[PDB]
């Protein structure tokens, strides 16, 4: 194991960092959504009774929405931390850790919904809820068609069946993307990719030997995060004409500007 | 046992030189003699973005305590590798490690930020240029009183004569802080810090001979570190009512 072990050690930092950026990890998600336990099982919204019935321990459509940006606001801040932590991310450009950031906080935010959702739902409030996949499409129908792609995505994705510790090393691979527009130094970019990618490959091949070309499909997952990004910021178009009276945050306004 | 401790010290020393470009033998060679570009005025200040490379190129008082600020992230990194090489410290509890860095990095970045400042003024882009004393005094208020109180400090902190060697030894001792607020299980932390301040005592003992008492006063160092941090948060939440989106997010701290 001669270069390996930098690898080795690269990922449990990561990952290590990883635990403390993000306070509901895969592992957590996955003990709940099964049951192995009596003290984490969530309650579940899957109608209007539900809903008001849960609104006890943390417009209908509207709040929900506001409700999903209040927690990608979180997430972006999560994921900045987190960014801040990988080796050679804050010695570059500030210009360039601004656009990193940009394009690549969206496919890490769908990338970990995965880990909070089955092909019935998704977990909500820091995993005492659980709100239906149905439901949510039963929402007014620009809403309704809002969460589905991320649905199908996370069917998909999670058959990868990846832990925390492989998604920490992904989730730093797309963050360093020297293919983001508007780049001053893409060189040192690529760079740490490079050592984010040989890391990642190592780890995958180490925690699942039997599957065959894991890092390949994990890396042709990327597209679909991209599709999903697209069709998310059309979605909010139709929103921003539609519904005159409602407010995006300003960091998320920030984030999809011109993008 | 004390070839434990001199264990332990050259391992912390290695680990300080891997984790701190800059070291203060570095700087003190430059800050003697060597080649760095001086930052005296406001024409100089113009003059130093357009040459060299720095943090702070993005009113100009404000523009200045941005880049003290962007350092301090990249240096919590630099100080967060460096404590993963303290012996004992990933075997804590992970949320007693979070807290352990987010209530020591301060002390350490101006313990650190010492061994680049002299009393007339203090390195700056990795020892490329050197932004006086002076110049930092001449910006306007609030900015003008920010720096003095580092100098002070590093003024009393450097005639101590301190070198890397002792200095990481040092550091580790903060990093280990078992009165910091929340933490789960402070046993361990004060065990390693207890090893951590014998192995700064030899260190200290073999290094300077002719200083007496100088772990004591290095000790006594800390209580002048958490004033100058506590007054520190200060002037940042005043400086939070005269500065009014992503970039923001990155400088969360500092
Ligand atoms: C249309 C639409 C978007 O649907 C969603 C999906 C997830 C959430 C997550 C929540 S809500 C809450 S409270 N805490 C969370 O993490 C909210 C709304
Ligand atoms: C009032 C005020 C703030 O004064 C300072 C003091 C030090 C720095 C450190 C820098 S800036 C750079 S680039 N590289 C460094 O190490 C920046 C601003």
């Amino acid at each position: 194991n001669p270069e390996s072990a930098d690898l080795r050690a690269l990922a449990k930092h990561l990952y290590d960092s990883y635990i403390k950026s993000f306070p509901l990890t895969k592992a957590k998600a996955r003990a709940i959504l099964t049951g192995k336990t009596t003290d984490k099982s969530p309650f579940v919204i899957y109608d209007m009774n539900s809903l008001m019935m849960g609104e006890d321990k943390i417009e209908v459509a509207i709040r929900i929405f506001q409700g999903c940006q209040f927690r990608s606001v979180e997430a972006v801040q999560e994921i900045t931390e987190y960014a801040k932590s990988i080796p050679g991310f804050v010695n570059l450009d500030l210009n360039d850790q601004v656009t990193l950031l940009k394009y690549g906080v969206h496919e890490i935010i769908y990338t970990m919904l995965a880990s909070l959702m089955n092909k019935d739902g998704v977990l909500i409030s820091e995993g005492q809820g659980f709100m239906t996949r149905e439901f949510l499409k039963s929402l007014r129908k620009p809403f309704g068609d809002f969460m589905e792609p991320k649905f199908e995505f996370a069917v998909k994705f999670n058959a990868l069946e990846l832990d925390d510790s492989d998604l920490a090393i992904f989730i730093a691979v797309i963050i360093l993307s020297g293919d983001r527009p508007g780049l001053l130094n893409v060189k040192p970019i690529e760079d740490i990719q490079d050592n984010l990618l040989q890391a990642l490959e190592l780890q995958l091949k180490l925690n699942h030997p039997e599957s065959s070309q894991l890092f390949a499909k994990l890396l042709q997952k990327m597209t679909d995060l991209r599709q999903i990004v697209t069709e998310h910021v059309q979605l909010l178009q139709v929103i921003k004409k539609t519904e005159t009276d409602m407010s995006l945050h300003p960091l998320l306004q920030e984030i999809y500007k011109d993008l």
